[PDB]
């Protein structure tokens, strides 16, 4: 055995934490947006953090697995205080400030000397909510894999009773632009769903998937948000994108794609990127290690002559709706990694139908970025309209 | 493909690169005595230098191979002052001053903006012999591979003629020590050939192994060197050891083994090993990637609290002579990699019937290291003696 009971690091592993530096932190986040039960007392949320906080239970792997050499190790001493906090947002709790928070909370890195996650519990959201924020590093787990994580944590039965705490449980064609700068290490997130059904109707209407509609709504919005800052490079974008929207235990091949931000009608931008990602020979298959480690490679240590101006990731979700002590579990969105030279990340989830989008940026390389949101929506409306009068 | 031609790195390449930094150069080195033809010019050595810097040859792979990002990238130019040196050791070339060179030379680090090796001709060595010191990162190659190299661009044919450079061809139980402290950038290099034939006649008189006895002369040094400085441990030191000393496109099994330089007697040292070696359960195969990417992470990256004290590497050498331009290959010695909390390493080389040995250490942890080269001798003679009574 190695050293009796430890476990050498993946190869996959050992690159998110060779890459790290101080500018671009390699964790990922969730932001899970929970609703208050309907019958629950209201002290629903102090009881709950108060089972923990007395709670006697150890944390189970991955959450109990800590570094040692090129090793992972077993945390023989759970620090609660370290991994954990009990937060409220200041009255009246709008989602705007919730995101000022987690943009702070997310540009921080994670202390190599315990179990590489923290878990933030934040109450008085709006609407009788309340968000658990769960940062983690890529050395454990990527989105699907944290999904598979969020699976086993959480109930599916809204009548089953939380006994323990979560963590207890069971070649080179892109132009230069200013997303392709040297970034910082704050962070600037912002987070909205959408209604899947409305790519849905736009897809049918126009005989395309709904990713290519995806794909054809941030080209839009890139390109007007671009526009905006007087900043659109006269090449199109070129983007690291999924062929598919949910394609079994499988992560989806991402393809490279010409976004064709440098045409002024969507129907032609949709035209553009529909036939480039089907034709598109730059392929990357995330079946195996293998697989997954090359494609690691191209995305976070590519070659440079760059190859790609950002990429759009595509995390699945469950289709059935998931519980914490009885709190349906209303949303939930992805926070991805920025580095050196991609200063904005894009990804998005499907939950209940909705489509849960995550745009995650460097504070500093692009000013007001939560107007995108705005632009997205936008695009979804241009779209609604063309086919209206279709 | 990747970037049209480049090649993604190996998990171990990238170990090796990542765990470099300045006081730890992650390179190892040949140094290689010829011995200059009996027939040759006094203009041998002028002649053969001349026609490496007049050539309009490309290095091939290997040696046309660079970093771009992640991946292997093609050289498009060549710039032999870079990679090649070529010098004279000054009346009348002892080996002392040769070693001194080399240990100064293996202390710096390779840019990273080139093909990671690089070539020293020098002349003047006593005997009529000149030398070639060839430095190369153990991202590229570990021994075993650099062998490989080393018999595919020299030749077993006294009588062919050179017509191409040749980079053109074709569980905690170590004590503390002394050895066990945060090493320096600068360099010791002991080197020094044995007559294996002795190490075969004691085995044979004993009933034990060339290994066996080769590894308890090993001990023996270091217990009279750490003696020398009043820096013998009270528990014996642990090492990472060959299970053999020849094993097919193979590189041998490596055990964790008790050196025994606490005991006082060679018959007990040499016992205590044997049985250690056979019954150790801590046995690394490196047969396949997984299983060299495993004992690397053990050896260059332990866990901690050490593990093991040192390591004592083998490198198979040819077993029929090499040439180049009809000079005979003399003598092979490797030169290995120190690191913090490991400065000293042992590696060993077997070419033509001789031991060829070859010591680094950091300069500053093991002063006088190459007083070692004497102790070993010194042990050897003591097997020697207790058999010639018996
Ligand atoms: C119960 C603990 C679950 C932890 C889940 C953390 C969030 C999942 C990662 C979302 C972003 C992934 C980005 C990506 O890999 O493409
Ligand atoms: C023709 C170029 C050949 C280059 C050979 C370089 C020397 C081989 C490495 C010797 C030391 C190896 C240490 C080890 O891996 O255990």
């Amino acid at each position: 055995a190695y050293f009796a009971g430890m476990r050498p690091l993946h190869p996959i592993d050992f690159i998110f934490l060779s890459l790290e530096k101080r500018q671009q932190p390699m964790h990922v986040g969730g932001l899970f947006l929970f609703q208050i039960p309907d019958n629950a007392p209201d002290t629903f949320i102090q009881d709950l953090v108060n089972d923990i906080r007395i709670s006697k239970s150890i944390p189970v792997p991955p959450f109990n697995n800590k570094l040692n050499g090129l090793f992972w190790d077993e945390d023989e001493e759970f620090d609660l205080d370290h991994h954990f906090r009990h937060i409220a947002l200041p009255h009246p709790g709008r989602i705007r400030e919730l995101l000022i928070y987690i943009s702070q909370e997310h540009s921080t890195l994670l202390d190599r000397a315990k179990p590489l996650w923290t878990c933030n519990i934040i109450e008085g959201i709006e609407g009788n909510r309340f968000a658990m924020y769960f940062k983690i590093h890529h050395a454990m787990v990527d989105g699907v894999a944290g999904m598979r994580l969020i699976e086993k944590s959480l109930s599916h039965d809204v009548t089953e009773k939380s006994i323990v705490p979560p963590w207890c449980v069971e070649s080179f064609q892109a132009p230069c632009s200013i997303l392709n700068q040297r970034v910082s290490s704050s962070r600037r997130f912002a987070a909205q769903s959408f209604d899947l059904d409305r790519f849905r109707n736009i897809a049918k209407s126009l005989n395309v998937t709904i990713n290519d509609v995806v794909l054809a709504v941030c080209s839009g919005a890139l390109r007007a948000y671009l526009m905006s800052h007087n900043s659109l490079p006269s090449k199109p974008l070129i983007a690291m994108v999924p062929a598919s929207i949910r394609n079994v235990s499988n992560r989806i091949t991402m393809i490279l794609a010409n976004l064709a931000t440098h045409k002024d009608d969507p129907l032609q931008r949709l035209e553009i990127i529909r036939r480039s990602v089907q034709n598109s020979k730059q392929r990357f298959k995330r079946m195996t290690s293998d697989q997954i480690l090359n494609y690691s490679a191209v995305v976070y240590g590519p070659a440079g002559l760059q190859a790609f101006n950002l990429v759009i990731s595509n995390v699945p979700g469950p289709r059935e709706p998931l519980y914490w002590n009885g709190a349906k579990l209303d949303a939930l969105y992805p926070a991805s990694i920025v580095l050196d030279g991609q200063a904005l990340n894009i990804t998005m989830t499907s939950y209940l139908d909705k489509l849960e989008v995550g745009l995650i940026a460097c504070r500093n390389a692009l000013p007001r970025m939560q107007n995108l949101l705005t632009h997205l929506e936008e695009e979804i409306q241009l779209f609604e309209g063309v086919i209206a009068k279709q």
